[PDB]
């Protein structure tokens, strides 16, 4: 049934004129009411774009190729290539013969498998454009092959001429190896090698130096070309990562019209025919050192040995081998193959230590939320205690003071565990892993119109069992059926085969390489048809593509923001409201998790409190970051005290704002003026406009995330489907659920498709702010109107039509503010009052909504 909507008599006029001036027209309730009108209203040319390629230049002595820079004020200013090649090498060959413990340090490079191909490695790489580095998870490719090709340039004198980018798949990875490499070198991030993800970095020396980069901030920087680089290193390209596969495309183009370059593929051990003959048939350099066999196990077994007993496609828990034990098989058929039975992973452990051979176990899951599960399961249990068990968690999102610990060696008589996703799979290698338990899970992220935790690969496997031998021989417990396994891929598909592709059509725009379609049908594995139209039809919406599928000034700016084009938008409309600083901290704070210290699943008494009386997780988010700012006023100890008091992760806090720092320079760059764009105080209880503007600037970005409240936590979702609120929001009631919301369209964050479905980040919202920005299908029949074709209001057929004008009046303001975007300091009078009209409808008073006082 429909939703009442209680507009006064005055907004309802207001609307009605704001549009007469804007000259636009109501169109009229439909004779015959069956047949519904459309409220929804649409509204150039430039040029064509054809094949082009991504310059390249060699290392010049008066360039910074990190700061993409000229070097006229240092102290290495004017030198000749000669003196920085001979000074780099004294310098090192003085370091070598002092440095005792930088010595020892070298000698543990100098075991590595990878060590014995060394001068096999460079050769290849000195004749050919391409090559490909062949070799198992571990033997020390990632670390050691970039240390072999710069230091083979500083002792033949000649450092000046070698400057590295080494390309990963991800953040933490980037990071990571750089101080990894750093630190073999006796050095800080910050000489020989640095780093340069999205929204931080520590840029290296300009000559013979080494940049780890995510794949991202590489592209994003390459409208320039690449400028002053003589290798460049594409790592883990077996992960098949979309970004990975795409830059694969710039480069063999790159290498076509500049041989000199030096590419560098390198992969884990994989069938590499796909890449090879992609790049002209170039070398493979296999690598290889000493592999035990490893004993592995399905989830049978796992119940045969620890003689386990659970709680009291199709389901592959049901079928099991007549060799197996009753009781195995109807312990098994228990088991729900959704869920990873933590219980199973305890009794294993227990199996491992009556084994009686040391050594650490390594444990696949997906994601962070079980890891934080398996935590917790395991550490409210007098055995693994710090006496005898020292449990460690792994996965991106942990401080990397934390990350190192995994690496780190344990006092004797105590089982190092590691809780892991599959960052240990490939891409970095843990020490003294004699034991390996596998989910046999992935945490993909299937976005068709979102996370899930799906099924791994044979290839996924295979590989998680090779860790548990690289000391000893091994055992692997797949917690998956045999009867699963067969049914399982033999290799995952390929990120390109089921991700978006609206920011990679973007890239391709920006840099001038030529038509979306043409230059993704170019890739190894291009992608499906219908993501490209999807891509192309996106981009239209949003005005970043006109007809011609050509770049406009707002697409322009939304390519340079390192965030979805939907959020980079939303920024651009928030300068527009000058709300710019709030809505850029909205943004920022997607590309992290929650700072929130969730301890128990359940919300607690002081994080509830941020929210104030907007039932909004957002405005949460907002509130803290005012509240943690001005804590930091009073310095380090402050911070830390407010952040551990209010039971915040003051890291995540550091890393938003940073991120929000950075958003704003590129808005100021692009020429909105620093008024928009200024921190503005604001309350989550009384009246605050600027406040109602970020909610309704907030619908349009998480848009289509819609929902409607039934009771407790039930929700509807776009399609009609339902789902749950979840525990971490702030809307989430407690086992008593009286929550009693002045209104029931919520918008939010994600949905989270675990066993159920649950909605993340929810914002109480207005039916005139759905109407406005958080739907795009408007159908009336006089009296109801239908929205998206599955919320009926009941509101007047002049005001819907009114509002679905105004975002129509917005979205051109938009346009025209991105041909100039300094303009907003000085908009005409109609223009004013259109923006006035949007602050009048974001009010909750608006909708005839009282937050104040309790409901
Ligand atoms: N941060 C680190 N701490 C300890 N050992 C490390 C670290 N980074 C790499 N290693 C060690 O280096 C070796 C693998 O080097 P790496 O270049 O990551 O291998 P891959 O060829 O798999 O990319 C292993 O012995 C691993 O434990
Ligand atoms: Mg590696």
């Amino acid at each position: 049934e429909p939703y009442k909507v209680n507009l006064s008599q005055d907004l309802e006029h207001q609307l009605q004129n704001i549009i007469q001036e804007l000259n636009l027209e109501i169109l009229p309730p439909p004779e015959d009411p069956s047949v519904p009108v459309a409220l929804n209203i649409g509204k150039p040319s430039q040029r064509q774009n054809q094949v082009g390629v991504v310059p390249w230049s060699p290392p010049q002595s008066n360039w910074n190729p990190w700061t993409s820079s000229n070097i006229d004020e240092g102290p290495l200013a004017f030198a000749t290539p000669e003196q920085i090649s001979m000074d780099l090498k004294n310098e090192l060959m003085y370091q070598l013969e002092q440095d005792h413990d930088l010595q020892a340090i070298l000698q543990e490079r100098e075991l590595l498998p990878v060590k014995k191909f060394e001068s096999e490695i460079l050769e290849a790489i000195s004749q050919n454009s391409v090559v490909i580095i062949r070799g198992a998870t571990g033997c020390g490719k990632t670390t050691q092959v970039p240390q072999f090709i710069l230091d083979d340039f500083i002792q033949n004198d000649r450092a000046a001429e070698c400057n590295i980018v080494v390309t990963q798949p991800r953040r933490i990875s980037a990071v990571s190896v750089a101080e990894r490499v750093a630190f073999e070198r006796g050095e800080e991030p910050g000489k020989s090698c640095g780093y340069s993800v999205r929204f931080e970095s520590i840029l290296p020396r300009p000559h013979a130096s080494i940049m780890f980069c995510t794949v991202g901030v590489l592209l994003r920087k390459l409208e320039a070309g690449i400028r002053g680089i003589s290798h460049v290193i594409v790592d883990e390209i077996h992960e098949r990562d979309i970004n990975t596969d795409f830059l694969l495309v710039v480069l063999r183009d790159v290498v076509q019209a500049y041989p000199e370059v030096r590419i560098v593929l390198m992969s884990a051990t994989i069938d590499t025919s796909m890449f090879c003959e992609y790049f002209f048939n170039c070398p493979i350099i296999e690598v290889y050192g000493r592999t035990y066999p490893v004993q592995e196990y399905f989830l049978e077994d796992c119940i045969q040995m620890t003689h386990f007993v659970p709680p009291p496609d199709a389901n592959c828990n049901l079928i099991c081998g007549d060799e197996y034990g009753p009781e195995t098989r109807l312990s098994m058929s228990q088991l729900n193959e959704k869920e990873t039975p933590f219980e199973l992973i305890e009794a294993l452990l227990k199996y491992i230590e009556t084994l009686n051979v040391p050594g650490a176990v390594l444990v696949f899951l997906p994601g962070w939320n079980l890891i934080y599960t398996m935590q917790k399961h395991l550490e409210m249990n007098p055995h693994f205690g710090s006496h005898r068990y020292q449990i460690l968690p792994l996965h991106s999102q942990i401080p990397r003071e934390e990350q190192r610990k995994v690496f780190d060696p344990v006092p004797v008589g105590v089982t190092k565990v590691i809780l892991s996703t599959n960052i240990a799979e490939t891409s970095i290698t843990i020490n003294d892993v004699v034991y390996v338990i596998d989910s046999c899970k992935q945490k993909v992220k299937l976005f068709t119109a979102n996370y899930a935790t799906v099924w791994a690969s044979k290839t996924n496997l295979e590989q998680r069992k090779g860790r548990a031998g690289r000391v000893r021989p091994g055992f692997c417990f797949h917690l998956c059926s045999r009867a699963r396994f067969e049914r399982l891929e033999t290799h995952m598909t390929p990120e390109m085969f089921r991700t978006p592709l609206h920011e990679i059509a973007l890239s391709i725009k920006l840099l001038r390489l030529g038509g979306i379609g043409q230059f993704l049908a170019k890739a190894i594995e291009p992608p499906p048809l219908d993501a490209v139209i999807e891509a192309e039809h996106t981009l239209r919406e949003l005005d970043a593509l006109d007809a011609n599928d050509e770049l406009t000034p707002l697409g322009r700016i939304l390519a340079k923001l390192p965030i979805e084009p939907r959020f980079g938008k939303m920024m651009i409309m928030g300068c527009i409201f000058y709300v710019g600083d709030a809505i850029c901290t909205i943004a920022a704070a997607t590309c992290f998790p929650e700072p929130f210290i969730n301890e128990g699943k359940r919300l607690g008494y002081i994080h509830r409190n941020f929210a104030g009386n907007r039932f909004s997780d957002h405005v949460a988010l907002l509130s803290v970051f005012q509240a943690w700012d001005d804590a930091r006023m009073g310095g380090e100890e402050a911070e830390i005290r407010f952040c551990e008091h209010k039971r915040l992760n003051m890291a995540t806090l550091r890393m938003t704002w940073e991120a929000k720092v950075q958003l704003k320079e590129i808005l100021i760059n692009s020429g909105f003026p620093e008024d928009c764009l200024l921190t503005q105080v604001f309350t989550n209880t009384g009246p605050d406009n600027n406040l109602d503007v970020v909610i309704s600037l907030l619908a349009f970005g998480v848009y289509p995330n819609v929902c409607y409240h039934k009771e407790k936590r039930k929700i509807l979702t776009t399609e009609g489907r339902n789902a749950l609120i979840h525990k971490s929001s702030v809307n989430c009631p407690f086992s008593s659920q009286d929550m009693k919301y002045p209104s029931p369209f919520f918008v939010f964050g994600e949905k989270i498709r675990t066993r159920a479905i649950s909605a993340k980040g929810m914002t109480l919202v207005t039916p005139l702010q759905l109407l406005l920005f958080a739907s795009k299908k408007v159908q009336s029949d006089g009296q109801i109107v239908l929205v998206d074709d599955w919320i009926k209001l009941q509101i007047s057929h002049e005001a819907a039509a009114c509002i679905t004008g105004l975002r129509a009046a917005m979205e051109a303001l938009v346009v025209e503010v991105t041909k100039q975007p300094a303009i907003i300091s000085q908009l005409d009078p109609v223009n004013e009052r259109m923006l006035n009209m949007i602050r009048q409808i974001s009010r909750p008073s608006a909708a005839g909504i009282n937050l104040m006082i309790d409901y």
